[PDB]
């Protein structure tokens, strides 16, 4: 499975040590949110797959010039011939206005990559489950109107380039919003049976419901051929309602065991990245500083089998 290597902390291990943690725990993929040189130099030649992202503040730059895109690829992708790049995630949850630069930046990075003969590395973007206006039942999946306005061209692009869509999916967050609306077990991979019967499909967990809702919404804009990659998913071990190591372990371990099967309407392993490797101490107090599978001190927050 994959794990998101977030670095919004002032006390993490050296990149090299982190890379050993991936290796020994059997974490096959890594997600970076920006071309970190130390991490990229470390991960090279290890067989760990890497999703390298382009920060949201450089999009306008990648969108404006093809040559800009080219330079980026030369310094951030080409500079590292021994790393195993899977995708280049242009933007992470890009909100209003800036979304105007989404497709152009994506087109430019893509062309730069094809020009270098590295077209095996897919360009995509990562969206937030918050873009779903309706997510239940799955057949009634749909984007908000704000998202609907920019998601069309993005989805079609992906379809044209045979690239997936990446979605940051958190049942915990859907549930926490109004704990009175749904039962926590439904979100925790701990429901007894079907909670939602959609047509001839029955959902037993909020992860599937969302993923399938995404597919339905994507379909409405010519994305029926595009695959979804879960670029983030997790549950916090402290800082809020239901935030404990017992719950976070129950959630993460079931996620890990679950993804290879797929969903009711989409059977087949879903590429998944768990958020995140460590607790991040530079985030705002609350659950944000508790997504980590590990403490900076390198100890597991709870036991997990990857």
């Amino acid at each position: 499975i994959g794990v998101c290597y977030g670095m919004s902390a002032n006390n993490l291990p050296a990149a090299s040590t982190v890379v050993s943690m991936f290796k020994s725990n059997g974490i096959k993929s890594m997600r970076l949110y920006a071309p970190n040189q130390a991490a990229l130099q470390a991960v090279g030649g290890t067989g760990i797959n890497v999703v390298v992202g382009a920060p949201n503040d450089v999009l306008s730059n990648l969108a404006a010039s093809p040559a800009a895109a080219a330079s980026w690829v030369k310094s951030n992708i080409q500079a590292y011939p021994k790393v195993s790049f899977r995708y280049v995630c242009v933007g992470n949850e890009v909100a209003g206005g800036a979304t105007r630069n989404l497709v152009p930046a994506m087109k430019n990075v893509h062309g730069a990559l094809v020009a270098a003969g590295l077209g095996h590395i897919k360009v995509t973007t990562s969206v937030s489950q918050a873009i779903l206006g309706v997510f239940s039942p799955p057949s009634a999946g749909s984007f908000t109107g704000e998202a609907a306005a920019f998601m069309g061209p993005v989805v079609q692009f992906l379809a044209r380039t045979n690239a997936p869509l990446m979605a940051n999916i958190y049942p915990y967050l859907a549930w926490a919003y109004n704990p009175s609306a749904m039962d926590m077990g439904y979100a925790l991979f701990n429901a007894s049976g079907t909670v939602v019967r959609d047509g001839a499909y029955g959902y037993q967990n909020l992860f599937d419901t969302t993923v399938d809702a995404f597919y339905t919404a994507m379909g409405k804009h010519g994305g029926s051929s595009v695959k979804l990659v879960v670029s983030e998913s997790g549950w916090p071990s402290g800082g809020g309602t239901a935030a404990t190591p017992a719950n976070a372990r129950f959630y993460n371990q079931h996620l890990i065991n679950h993804v290879g099967r797929g969903t009711p309407r989409h059977p087949g392993a879903i590429e998944t990245y768990i958020f995140a490797m460590f607790n991040e101490n530079q985030k705002d107090s609350g659950v944000e500083q508790n997504w980590g599978l590990f403490y900076p001190n390198m100890q597991h927050v709870y036991p997990i089998n990857f």
